[PDB]
């Protein structure tokens, strides 16, 4: 352990900036009604939820589901993500 620069987490602050990123802002109206106005809850929802919110298509589903993975991953990471070319 060590004390220094801490923080970081979720990349987006609103569900709009998140959905719009994957061309799914049109579904935002549904996400809110379902109770996913905040990314904090948008990550809690399961794959099935993505089908209940309104999305019935295969693509629109994966498009969001795949995006959810990065959300839970971002909040998990204490700082910046790993990479190849980096000292240490």
């Amino acid at each position: 352990g060590s004390s220094g620069s801490s923080g970081e987490g979720v990349p987006f602050r609103t569900v709009s900036e998140w959905l719009e990123s994957i061309k799914m802002q049109q579904y935002t109206e549904h996400f809110m009604a379902a109770g996913y106005t905040a990314i904090e809850k948008v990550v809690q929802m399961t794959n099935d939820d993505v089908k209940r919110i309104g999305v019935r298509l295969p693509g629109h589903q994966k498009r969001i589901a795949y995006s959810l993975l990065g959300l839970k991953d971002q909040v998990n990471t204490v700082g910046i993500p790993i990479s190849g070319p980096s000292s240490g």
